[PDB]
């Protein structure tokens, strides 16, 4: 199992680092125009891997995605609009390279705008995978904050983030769920304060590099593994007409199918002037 | 995290090599009996340890058990198996609460309702746990999410009543990916009828692994103080019985009861299960 | 990753829970004659497998180890023992070589060293391995450590030659934090004599280490982790299967490092291997 | 299992990542004079937590470290006293049977310092710990081998002054250079002054070497590790290799060293007292 990720700033490092801890792959390689950097987060985070199961870690050019299972691509560069220019300029040049030396891996795109850029990476490269990070954390959080409030662990609590990522994005509250009651049932039933106030400090929280790290490396594991893990990912929404975070079933092949929730009509709403955001700067 | 299994069959040996292997505790003592098969268990299992955490693994009498946050009781006509094993209860817990009367008593031996029943009379002031359905419920889940095409974790259901032939399926409360099961398939276009549902139910209804694996997640959610909601056994006064409905559990055990909102014929089933035990008791 | 097992008795079955449990592998297959066991610890061990890294487990006949990296052959039933073995692995090692030629093969049926030999006759061109003495090696230098008072992976030893007693405990190299045991254990004042090694002898020479042990070879295929594992292979200079150390990988053995012994120790290991010849 | 952190700059939020990634504990504070940092990073870290270890992660004040087994103290040597000289003591108060792992440079007399305010209680620095392990991996990377199977120490004063234990450097069992020769791999001192320089030198291998430290006395583990502690027979806070465990430091392994070993040894311990 060999990753590559393309970019070692924070968050490429930060991931590669959870993957190394967690023992998510064999292999793994750092590829980064700052040469030196890429050397010098390989050969640190190198001394870290763990005795039951270790993985080589090392840094080189693209020639070196040769056989990764997933590339994360993390490269990127004031409206965010220029952010976007920008990076879709570093993207038609790093996404051939890419593609060149690893056509047949997964390609998980982070670098902001990610809903954006999942697209243009999906253009750049039309016959592989290509994912973006999307909701993921958010959802992660999400789930996270409701869990803690009920009293119970969090793989007890459902629910998704959706749409653009960012302030856009959209807390499918009408899904939200632990151990499988809707939210509200299982405050009730648990004497538990819930309302508008909870949700709403919920709702802040939902919106360092950690997070993003585990999170992208759990994306990679879903992949590596053949997994079939229900995540949020940003990938391009034909009803849309832009890439988009909803529930997406995770495995060897990268998205097997998409589950579009049933929402609210506030709910659906927000998530269309959400999608109407990128549909114009697309 | 210190851990104790009493008596060394395959049950406890199981669950001790699961704990081991996952790292779950860092201390590990077995007792029985038959003080040669736990000092051969115990050395065996001592070699299985991971390096990237350790667990140091012993043999002992009850006394070693000093300190243990969790000990695991796997000690043991079913009316035959039943008095019998009560009697070997009698002798084992009080032996346990004196040696440690603050660790959580994780009971397994059959029956297991019933036998939970008896050490928690038998060990009073002290938080008592029996596996119950817990791998039953784990496999009722495991079971909808293969056929869902989807991984476990996005699975929900409980097995409830009593461990055995008279279990409840909570088909009513079956979930996936945040719907109710049927609602999923019917989603994702994959077939779900009655005969769909009875091979679950087969394969809900069945080499200890699957309940050793199981004896481990309860004992980490103890141990790490998870709030895990499990399908374990406790002394519930509705039914007048110990019997199994999905609970909170952490450091201090049972933290409270979720009773869920059945059909009518589950209710019903449910009922009947706890009258069979009550029959027993 | 892929790993088939193949004869479900206790051992098989056992490794399979150890792979299972440390998420050595995402998808392993249990193959036996006996297909009704296969199923039942099959169903089992998959209700077995931790959440953060999962592994599908099924059961399956020889056709199903397509594309196994690594296939545990665990099938077993004196002269008479190693005769029944080799018909076994004869029927066997051919099926397991049609579906996955170029798995690792990794023989631990008894006994072990010259069944290692077999199977590499019967499985030529793809890699052979035997336990060996793995475990042995294992069990040698847990206890020095826990005579020495420190974690295990701070001691060193081998035990050499053919699984079984005939075996040699490589005092001569047998190392502690470094030093040689001896002195570690005067610099540390504590006892060290011929009744405290023979007491750890004799702990050296259920299948829960073996399980573990086996895991523990096919991760270091699995990974590539060139990991120096006393397994059995052919060794030339001896003319049978038998265990040294050797760096194991993807590849299978990838080298193998002859240990300096005593003359009292290079004997024993020569005895050893003359038996092993007679087979 | 509860480990809290004090000062929550990249190092310490590495290593209470590391920490969190590998389920080593299950509670875990971080506690910071900067509040609002220490509020996300829990927060952030809160995530990392594989499920089926899993692990509780808060911010919070000194008297939230109370229970844990480690501090981790990870908050130029003249400022850091007087840092040292206000937290150690609050430190010692909430938990005053935790093991203090002190990270800060200089480690060492910032060990001695600690040792200082804090008796009767295991303090330790994480030395040349991580160094230790640069100096196997090379080796093993060199030798062709799993890292497991390489022994070395790096000793003394963590820094420019400390000494690779060139002299019981060992591969498999055997001196490392007669096991390059038996698998017929270049030793050379060009090799070795390669090696040299990436073992003595971006914080991920020290918060990954601070979780394998804290792990150690978590589980008592007699885990080897060259900690520095107060070396009686230097008169300062040095690394050799020592057992540690659940009491910190339980003995202190005197490695037998050439003469021009021992010579930089004791030589970087007066350049230590002061």
């Amino acid at each position: 199992m060999k990753v590559g990720v393309v970019g070692t700033g924070f968050v490429g490092s930060t991931a590669a680092f959870a993957l190394v801890l967690r023992g998510s792959c064999s292999e793994l390689v750092l590829v980064d125009r700052d040469e030196d950097r890429a050397q010098a987060e390989a050969e640190d985070i190198a001394h870290a891997a763990p005795v039951s199961h270790g993985t080589r870690v090392w840094h080189g050019g693209h020639s070196e995605l040769a056989d990764a299972q997933v590339v994360i691509l993390t490269a990127g560069a004031e409206s965010r609009l220029d952010l976007l220019e920008k990076n879709a300029d570093i993207f038609r040049e790093l996404v051939p390279q890419i593609t060149r030396a690893a056509p047949d891996a997964v390609l998980l795109v982070t670098s902001n705008p990610v809903d954006l850029l999942t697209d243009l990476a999906t253009q750049l490269a039309p016959g592989q995978p290509v994912i973006g990070s999307g909701t993921v954390l958010d959802s992660a959080r999400f789930r996270h904050l409701m869990a803690q409030h009920a009293g119970v662990d969090g793989t007890h609590a459902h629910g998704y983030v959706l749409g653009e990522h960012g302030d856009s994005e959209v807390l499918a509250w009408s899904s939200a769920m632990v151990a499988g009651m809707p939210v509200a049932d299982f405050m009730q039933a648990q004497n538990l304060p819930w309302n508008e106030q909870v949700r709403a400090k919920i709702d802040e929280g939902t919106r360092t590099y950690y997070g993003i790290g585990a999170a992208l490396a759990r994306i990679t594991e879903a992949v590596l593994r053949d997994r079939r893990a229900v995540l949020t990912v940003s990938a391009p929404t034909p009803e849309y007409g832009v890439s988009l975070s909803l529930p997406r079933v995770v495995g060897r092949q990268g998205v097997l199918s998409t589950l579009h929730p049933k929402l609210t009509g506030d709910e659906q709403q927000k998530l269309e002037q959400s999608a109407g955001v990128l549909r114009g700067f697309k």
